[PDB]
Protein backbone atom coordinates (compact mmCIF):
# COMPACT_ATOMS: atom_id res chain seq x y z
CA UNK A 1 0.00 0.00 0.00
CA UNK A 2 0.80 3.57 -0.69
CA UNK A 3 1.67 4.05 3.32
CA UNK A 4 5.01 2.03 2.99
CA UNK A 5 7.84 2.63 1.73
CA UNK A 6 9.94 -1.20 1.06
CA UNK A 7 13.93 -1.09 2.24
CA UNK A 8 14.39 -4.55 1.14
CA UNK A 9 13.66 -8.24 0.79
CA UNK A 10 14.00 -9.78 4.56
CA UNK A 11 12.69 -13.10 3.29
CA UNK A 12 9.93 -15.46 1.95
CA UNK A 13 7.35 -16.77 3.95
CA UNK A 14 4.80 -20.20 4.10
CA UNK A 15 2.11 -17.43 2.18
CA UNK A 16 4.39 -15.15 1.07
CA UNK A 17 6.92 -12.60 0.92
CA UNK A 18 8.13 -10.56 4.13
CA UNK A 19 10.15 -6.94 3.16
CA UNK A 20 11.10 -4.89 5.78
CA UNK A 21 9.35 -1.45 4.91
CA UNK A 22 9.01 1.97 6.70
CA UNK A 23 5.10 3.57 7.71
CA UNK A 24 5.03 6.89 6.89
CA UNK A 25 2.35 7.47 8.81
CA UNK A 26 4.18 6.46 12.34
CA UNK A 27 8.03 6.42 10.73
CA UNK A 28 8.30 3.17 11.85
CA UNK A 29 10.51 0.28 10.65
CA UNK A 30 8.13 -2.64 10.11
CA UNK A 31 8.42 -6.33 8.45
CA UNK A 32 5.48 -6.30 5.81
CA UNK A 33 4.41 -9.39 4.66
CA UNK A 34 2.07 -9.68 1.12
CA UNK A 35 -0.14 -12.92 1.07
CA UNK A 36 -0.43 -14.48 -2.29
CA UNK A 37 -9.28 -16.15 6.15
CA UNK A 38 -9.65 -12.46 7.30
CA UNK A 39 -11.82 -13.63 10.33
CA UNK A 40 -8.89 -16.37 11.23
CA UNK A 41 -6.20 -13.42 10.85
CA UNK A 42 -7.99 -10.72 12.44
CA UNK A 43 -7.88 -13.28 15.92
CA UNK A 44 -4.63 -13.62 15.62
CA UNK A 45 -4.06 -9.85 15.58
CA UNK A 46 -5.50 -10.40 19.13
CA UNK A 47 -3.07 -12.88 20.11
CA UNK A 48 -0.46 -11.31 21.85
CA UNK A 49 2.47 -12.64 24.45
CA UNK A 50 6.56 -11.53 24.80
CA UNK A 51 7.10 -14.64 22.67
CA UNK A 52 5.50 -13.92 19.82
CA UNK A 53 6.06 -11.59 17.17
CA UNK A 54 3.09 -8.77 17.00
CA UNK A 55 0.77 -8.59 14.30
CA UNK A 56 0.37 -4.88 14.20
CA UNK A 57 -1.88 -4.08 11.11
CA UNK A 58 -4.15 -6.05 8.16
CA UNK A 59 -4.58 -4.32 5.72
CA UNK A 60 -6.63 -6.01 2.95
CA UNK A 61 -7.29 -3.31 -0.21
CA UNK A 62 -8.08 -3.92 -3.58
CA UNK A 63 -8.43 -7.53 -2.99
CA UNK A 64 -5.21 -7.43 -1.32
CA UNK A 65 -3.81 -9.03 1.92
CA UNK A 66 -0.68 -7.40 3.41
CA UNK A 67 0.01 -8.15 6.90
CA UNK A 68 1.90 -5.41 9.14
CA UNK A 69 4.47 -6.72 11.59
CA UNK A 70 6.85 -5.34 14.06
CA UNK A 71 10.18 -5.77 12.70
CA UNK A 72 12.41 -7.98 14.50
CA UNK A 73 16.31 -7.41 14.32
CA UNK A 74 17.40 -10.89 13.59
CA UNK A 75 16.54 -14.14 12.77
CA UNK A 76 17.92 -17.29 14.63
CA UNK A 77 19.37 -19.09 11.71
CA UNK A 78 21.57 -16.28 10.62
CA UNK A 79 23.02 -15.76 14.15
CA UNK A 80 23.57 -19.84 13.76
CA UNK A 81 25.25 -19.66 11.10
CA UNK A 82 27.50 -16.60 12.29
CA UNK A 83 28.27 -18.84 15.72
CA UNK A 84 29.26 -22.25 13.65
CA UNK A 85 32.60 -22.30 14.78
CA UNK A 86 32.32 -22.11 18.75
CA UNK A 87 28.88 -22.92 18.79
CA UNK A 88 25.76 -21.08 20.61
CA UNK A 89 26.54 -20.97 24.73
CA UNK A 90 24.61 -23.46 26.71
CA UNK A 91 23.13 -20.86 29.41
CA UNK A 92 21.71 -19.24 25.46
CA UNK A 93 20.53 -21.91 24.15
CA UNK A 94 18.33 -22.93 27.11
CA UNK A 95 16.91 -19.81 27.78
CA UNK A 96 15.84 -19.54 24.06
CA UNK A 97 14.51 -22.90 24.58
CA UNK A 98 12.67 -21.50 27.98
CA UNK A 99 11.51 -18.86 25.78
CA UNK A 100 10.02 -20.77 23.08
CA UNK A 101 8.30 -23.21 25.29
CA UNK A 102 6.57 -20.07 26.88
CA UNK A 103 5.46 -18.69 23.67
CA UNK A 104 4.14 -22.29 21.99
CA UNK A 105 2.54 -23.11 25.55
CA UNK A 106 0.53 -19.72 25.10
CA UNK A 107 -0.23 -20.24 21.42
CA UNK A 108 -1.38 -24.03 22.27
CA UNK A 109 -3.66 -23.19 25.14
CA UNK A 110 -5.54 -20.98 22.53
CA UNK A 111 -5.52 -23.75 20.08
CA UNK A 112 -3.29 -22.07 17.75
CA UNK A 113 -0.82 -24.07 15.63
CA UNK A 114 2.88 -23.03 14.48
CA UNK A 115 3.03 -25.90 11.95
CA UNK A 116 6.05 -24.77 10.30
CA UNK A 117 8.62 -23.68 12.93
CA UNK A 118 12.32 -23.95 11.55
CA UNK A 119 15.28 -21.39 12.59
CA UNK A 120 14.20 -18.56 9.53
CA UNK A 121 11.45 -17.82 11.90
CA UNK A 122 12.32 -17.91 14.93
CA UNK A 123 13.29 -14.15 15.57
CA UNK A 124 15.81 -12.78 18.48
CA UNK A 125 16.58 -8.92 19.26
CA UNK A 126 19.67 -7.43 21.17
CA UNK A 127 18.11 -7.65 24.68
CA UNK A 128 17.90 -11.92 24.45
CA UNK A 129 14.26 -12.61 24.05
CA UNK A 130 13.40 -14.51 21.25
CA UNK A 131 9.84 -14.80 19.07
CA UNK A 132 7.50 -17.15 16.65
CA UNK A 133 6.57 -15.60 13.34
CA UNK A 134 5.10 -16.79 10.72
CA UNK A 135 2.77 -17.99 12.90
CA UNK A 136 -1.44 -18.69 13.09
CA UNK A 137 -1.51 -18.27 9.02
CA UNK A 138 -1.69 -22.08 7.99
CA UNK A 139 10.64 -26.40 0.54
CA UNK A 140 12.67 -27.39 4.22
CA UNK A 141 10.93 -30.56 4.98
CA UNK A 142 13.71 -30.63 7.95
CA UNK A 143 11.47 -30.06 10.82
CA UNK A 144 8.27 -31.50 9.60
CA UNK A 145 6.88 -34.36 12.61
CA UNK A 146 6.52 -37.91 11.02
CA UNK A 147 2.68 -38.15 11.53
CA UNK A 148 2.49 -35.14 9.15
CA UNK A 149 5.21 -37.20 6.67
CA UNK A 150 2.81 -40.58 7.14
CA UNK A 151 -0.05 -38.16 6.06
CA UNK A 152 -1.83 -37.45 9.20
CA UNK A 153 -4.50 -34.42 8.51
CA UNK A 154 -5.76 -34.10 11.51
CA UNK A 155 -2.26 -33.24 13.47
CA UNK A 156 -2.04 -31.60 17.10
CA UNK A 157 -0.05 -28.72 19.11
CA UNK A 158 2.45 -31.78 19.06
CA UNK A 159 4.01 -30.88 15.93
CA UNK A 160 5.22 -27.72 17.26
CA UNK A 161 7.28 -30.16 19.80
CA UNK A 162 8.78 -31.77 17.67
CA UNK A 163 10.16 -29.27 15.23
CA UNK A 164 11.69 -27.73 18.37
CA UNK A 165 13.14 -30.73 19.44
CA UNK A 166 14.41 -30.60 15.89
CA UNK A 167 15.59 -26.82 16.78
CA UNK A 168 17.26 -27.13 20.34
CA UNK A 169 19.64 -30.65 18.75
CA UNK A 170 20.70 -28.32 15.83
CA UNK A 171 21.56 -25.67 18.27
CA UNK A 172 23.70 -27.94 19.96
CA UNK A 173 25.25 -30.09 17.89
CA UNK A 174 25.67 -27.31 15.03
CA UNK A 175 24.67 -29.88 12.62
CA UNK A 176 20.41 -30.22 11.22
CA UNK A 177 19.70 -33.09 12.67
CA UNK A 178 17.49 -34.74 10.28
CA UNK A 179 18.00 -32.52 6.58
CA UNK A 180 16.06 -34.45 4.49
CA UNK A 181 15.52 -33.36 0.29
CA UNK A 182 12.65 -35.15 -0.64
CA UNK A 183 9.31 -36.67 2.11
CA UNK A 184 9.91 -40.16 1.53
CA UNK A 185 14.46 -39.21 1.99
CA UNK A 186 13.00 -37.01 5.80
CA UNK A 187 10.99 -40.00 6.51
CA UNK A 188 14.20 -42.73 6.48
CA UNK A 189 16.63 -39.99 8.25
CA UNK A 190 14.61 -40.18 10.91
CA UNK A 191 13.95 -43.98 10.95
CA UNK A 192 17.63 -44.37 10.67
CA UNK A 193 17.86 -42.55 14.03
CA UNK A 194 14.75 -42.55 15.76
CA UNK A 195 14.43 -46.57 14.53
CA UNK A 196 11.64 -47.70 12.43
CA UNK A 197 8.26 -47.34 14.47
CA UNK A 198 6.11 -49.70 15.14
CA UNK A 199 2.58 -50.53 16.88
CA UNK A 200 4.92 -50.90 20.18
CA UNK A 201 5.90 -47.90 20.79
CA UNK A 202 3.20 -45.76 18.22
CA UNK A 203 -0.26 -47.26 18.48
CA UNK A 204 -2.11 -46.95 15.04
CA UNK A 205 1.27 -46.16 13.33
CA UNK A 206 0.38 -48.78 10.56
CA UNK A 207 -2.89 -47.20 9.86
CA UNK A 208 -1.43 -43.79 8.37
CA UNK A 209 -2.33 -42.99 5.25
CA UNK A 210 1.28 -43.48 3.83
CA UNK A 211 2.38 -46.07 5.98
CA UNK A 212 3.75 -48.62 3.84
CA UNK A 213 4.32 -52.29 4.97
CA UNK A 214 7.60 -52.63 3.30
CA UNK A 215 9.39 -49.62 4.91
CA UNK A 216 12.88 -50.46 5.77
CA UNK A 217 13.42 -51.55 9.83
CA UNK A 218 16.28 -49.73 11.16
CA UNK A 219 17.17 -50.23 14.90
CA UNK A 220 17.18 -47.07 16.90
CA UNK A 221 20.31 -45.31 18.07
CA UNK A 222 21.28 -44.12 21.43
CA UNK A 223 20.36 -39.82 21.77
CA UNK A 224 23.90 -39.92 23.51
CA UNK A 225 25.44 -40.47 19.76
CA UNK A 226 23.43 -38.35 18.75
CA UNK A 227 23.67 -35.17 20.45
CA UNK A 228 26.93 -35.20 22.42
CA UNK A 229 27.81 -33.23 24.69
CA UNK A 230 24.18 -32.74 25.70
CA UNK A 231 23.79 -33.45 29.66
CA UNK A 232 21.44 -35.95 30.56
CA UNK A 233 18.49 -33.32 31.41
CA UNK A 234 18.67 -32.19 28.11
CA UNK A 235 19.23 -35.35 26.61
CA UNK A 236 15.85 -36.61 28.79
CA UNK A 237 14.10 -33.73 27.57
CA UNK A 238 15.45 -33.71 24.14
CA UNK A 239 14.00 -37.67 23.85
CA UNK A 240 10.36 -36.55 25.02
CA UNK A 241 9.92 -33.96 22.47
CA UNK A 242 10.49 -36.18 19.74
CA UNK A 243 8.70 -39.30 20.97
CA UNK A 244 6.93 -40.81 17.76
CA UNK A 245 3.62 -41.33 19.02
CA UNK A 246 2.12 -37.67 19.62
CA UNK A 247 -0.08 -38.50 22.67
CA UNK A 248 3.44 -39.32 24.65
CA UNK A 249 5.09 -36.66 23.02
CA UNK A 250 5.85 -33.95 25.79
CA UNK A 251 3.43 -30.58 25.86
CA UNK A 252 4.96 -26.96 26.13
CA UNK A 253 3.81 -26.83 29.42
CA UNK A 254 4.90 -29.28 31.00
CA UNK A 255 8.47 -29.10 29.59
CA UNK A 256 9.12 -25.36 31.58
CA UNK A 257 8.66 -27.39 34.56
CA UNK A 258 11.31 -30.17 33.45
CA UNK A 259 14.71 -30.07 35.53
CA UNK A 260 16.94 -29.05 32.85
CA UNK A 261 15.29 -25.50 33.18
CA UNK A 262 16.43 -25.74 37.26
CA UNK A 263 19.15 -23.03 36.18
CA UNK A 264 17.94 -20.70 33.55
CA UNK A 265 18.97 -16.99 32.97
CA UNK A 266 18.25 -14.82 30.84
CA UNK A 267 21.88 -13.97 28.86
CA UNK A 268 22.36 -11.21 26.28
CA UNK A 269 23.89 -12.57 23.25
CA UNK A 270 26.57 -11.18 21.22
CA UNK A 271 25.21 -10.47 17.82
CA UNK A 272 26.64 -8.79 14.76
CA UNK A 273 24.72 -6.05 12.58
O1 LIG B 1 11.11 -9.23 11.88
C1 LIG B 1 11.83 -9.98 11.19
N1 LIG B 1 13.15 -9.90 11.16
C2 LIG B 1 13.95 -10.67 10.33
C3 LIG B 1 15.23 -10.39 9.98
C4 LIG B 1 15.61 -11.44 9.11
C5 LIG B 1 16.94 -11.59 8.41
C6 LIG B 1 17.04 -12.70 7.35
C7 LIG B 1 18.56 -12.66 6.95
C8 LIG B 1 19.24 -11.84 8.08
N2 LIG B 1 18.18 -11.67 9.13
N3 LIG B 1 14.56 -12.31 8.98
N4 LIG B 1 13.55 -11.84 9.74
N5 LIG B 1 11.29 -10.97 10.47
C9 LIG B 1 9.91 -11.35 10.32
C10 LIG B 1 8.92 -10.48 10.90
C11 LIG B 1 7.54 -10.75 10.78
C12 LIG B 1 7.08 -11.90 10.07
C13 LIG B 1 8.04 -12.78 9.51
C14 LIG B 1 9.46 -12.52 9.63
C15 LIG B 1 10.20 -13.70 8.92
C16 LIG B 1 11.03 -13.58 7.66
C17 LIG B 1 10.86 -14.95 7.02
C18 LIG B 1 9.38 -15.32 7.25
N6 LIG B 1 9.07 -14.52 8.43
C19 LIG B 1 7.82 -14.04 8.73
O2 LIG B 1 6.70 -14.52 8.44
Amino acid sequence: MENFQKVEKIGEGTYGVVYKARNKLTGEVVALKKIRAIREISLLKELNHPNIVKLLDVIHTENKLYLVFEHVHQDLKTFMDASALTGIPLPLIKSYLFQLLQGLAFCHSHRVLHRDLKPQNLLINTEGAIKLADFGLAVTLWYRAPEILLGCKYYSTAVDIWSLGCIFAEMVTRRALFPGDSEIDQLFRIFRTLGTPDEVVWPGVTSMPDYKPSFPKWARQDFSKVVPPLDEDGRSLLSQMLHYDPNKRISAKAALAHPFFQDVTKPVPHLRL
